[PDB]
Order: structure tokens, then sequence, then C-alpha cells
């Protein structure tokens, strides 16, 4: 289930973080507007970039904490507020987060592993709702 998936992702987090974030950037190419440093590079090139590895790891470290602190896939309001107020997230809208979780869920469904993809879909929808409640447009 959801709680085991958090453990699975954490057990190989740098790899999952890079592969899911690449799935996001490749499924939604326009999202690179927010990550100009990753324009014009193949996946293998990004996976050799220190900034790419460190960004994706820090993102998924925090995402897994938010997932771990949720109850029944409902995130804490404090975690939603943090994500909205982070200076790095100024100007983002909830659609950006919807797209990240669409890619995450599709990655899980295409994976050979028994991820609880429906729970991650629900978690993403509930996080989007909480971000909106916390003031993200
Ligand atoms: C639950 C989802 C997300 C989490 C947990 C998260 C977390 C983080 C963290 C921890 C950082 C600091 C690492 C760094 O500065 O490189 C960061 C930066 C950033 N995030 Fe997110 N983020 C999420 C979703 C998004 C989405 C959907 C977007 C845009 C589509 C986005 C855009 C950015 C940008 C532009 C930065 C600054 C990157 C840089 O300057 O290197 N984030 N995020």
């Amino acid at each position: 289930g959801f709680k085991q998936d958090i453990a699975t992702l954490r057990g190989d987090l740098r790899t999952y973080a890079q592969d899911i974030f690449l799935a996001f950037l490749n499924k939604f190419p326009d999202e690179k507007r927010n990550f100009k440093n990753y324009v014009g590079k193949s996946d293998q090139e990004l996976k050799s970039m220190a900034k790419f590895g460190d960004h994706t790891e820090k993102v998924f470290n925090l995402m897994m904490e938010v997932a771990d602190r949720a109850t029944d896939c409902v995130p804490l309001a404090s975690d939603a507020s943090t994500l909205v107020q982070m200076k790095q997230h100024s100007g983002l809208t909830t659609g950006n987060f919807e797209k990240l979780f669409v890619a995450l869920v599709e990655y899980m469904r295409a994976s050979g592993q028994s991820f609880d993809s429906q729970s991650w879909d629900r978690f993403g929808k509930n996080l989007v709702s909480a971000l909106s409640s916390a003031g993200m447009k």
C-alpha cells in the first residue's frame, strides 16, 4: 500500500527521484519553463548533472516526508503551507503539481512493481486541494 511505497521509493530514492522527475519533464515538456537549466539535454546528460541529482533528491526527500506525515493520503496543512510559501515555488499554480503527480502515477502503473497507484493519485489530488486552501492559485 501507500506506506510500503514510501519505503520502496526511499530504498532507492536517487534513482526513483531522477526517473520520476524525468517522466514528468518528458510528458509535460512545457514544464521546463520552470527549470531552464534542464533544457536541451538528454536524460543521460541530466543524470550526470550535479544540480539535477541534488534537486530531484531534495524534492523527493521532502515529498516522501509529506506522504509519510499524511493520514489516509491526506497531507498535513502545515506541509501544504510550506510548499506554497517556499520562495522557490512563487508563481506556481496547482496545475503544475497535478502534472507532477500525473507523471508519478503513470510511472508507477508502467512499473513492474506493485505500487499502490490509486493511493498516489488520491494523495496528489488531496495535496492539490490543500495547496489551494493554503493560497496557491
Ligand atoms: C510535492 C511536490 C514538490 C515538492 C515536495 C517540492 C520540493 C522542492 C524543494 C525541496 C526544493 C528545493 C530544492 C532546490 O532548490 O533545487 C524545490 C525547488 C524548486 N521547485 Fe519544487 N517541489 C514540488 C513541486 C514542484 C513543482 C510541481 C514545480 C514546478 C512545476 C516546482 C518548482 C520548483 C522550482 C523551480 C524550484 C527551484 C529549483 C532551482 O532553483 O534549482 N516544484 N522544490
